């Protein structure tokens, strides 16, 4: 079976669970405000920073290299503009770094530093969603919080170097399908994508408790 199909299959149950964290459930109904949105975007700042640092470290390694698309996909620069927007010119000292965010960042460094053959699980979970439901969430955020069409405050959700998210996703899937793949790597990649979804779910439960 193709890696891209194995991953969709392996994560489709947990994706349902993630969709219905309270945080995502409120978000989707347009019950997201400045305070909750800044908590989640600052946490994403730390997460994509660690992920992209590990992508950089492993760019040349064949267990990852086919998925190396910094121009199209990387989010850290976009997150930095959003942080200056939401938190001001001194955002680096102001942004929170929560325990659930540290835990996710810690696993991303373990994977990148010691198990780079699993890094594709983590890029898949984040970037492919960002190119799917993330586009729907962007529209919801922008309406709930009165964010302008010009995109300030939502650079994270905008891919200026991808014309067509759907086509890019198909390309990225075909490329995932050309990684070296053995039963051993396939089994552990799909397991690591369930872990990445859980780390996301635990972040949302943590932020929701912070807010309430
Ligand atoms: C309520 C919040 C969410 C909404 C509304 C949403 C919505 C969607 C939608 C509509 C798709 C396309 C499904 C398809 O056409 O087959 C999708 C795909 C995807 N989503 Fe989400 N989702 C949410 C939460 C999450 C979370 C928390 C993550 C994990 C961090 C995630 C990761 C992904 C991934 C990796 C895919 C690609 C599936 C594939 O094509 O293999 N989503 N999402």
């Amino acid at each position: 079976q193709d890696l891209s199909e194995a991953l969709k299959e392996a994560t489709k149950e947990v994706h349902i669970r993630a969709e219905n964290s309270e945080f995502m459930r409120n978000f989707q109904k347009g019950q997201v405000s400045r305070e909750g949105f800044k908590l989640v975007m600052a946490s994403l700042y730390h997460i994509y920073t660690a992920l992209e640092e590990e992508i950089e470290r492993n760019k040349q390694n064949p267990v990852y290299a086919p998925l190396y698309f910094p121009e199209e996909l990387h989010r850290r620069a976009a997150l930095e503009q959003d942080m200056a927007f939401w938190y001001g010119p001194h955002w680096q000292e102001a942004i929170p770094y929560t325990p659930a965010t540290q835990h996710y960042v810690k696993r991303l460094h373990e994977v990148g530093g010691t198990h780079p053959e699993l890094l594709v699980a983590h890029a898949y979970t984040r970037y492919l969603g960002d190119l799917s439901g993330g586009q729907v969430l962007k529209k919801i955020a922008q309406k709930a919080m009165a964010l302008p069409s010009s995109g300030e405050g939502l650079a994270f959700f905008t891919f200026p170097s991808i014309d067509n998210p759907t086509k890019f996703k198909q390309l990225y899937r075909a490329r995932m399908n050309t990684l070296e793949m053995t039963p051993e790597v396939k089994h552990r990649v799909t397991e690591e994508a369930k872990t990445a979804f859980l780390l996301n779910i635990e972040l949302f439960e943590e932020l929701q408790a912070l807010l309430t």
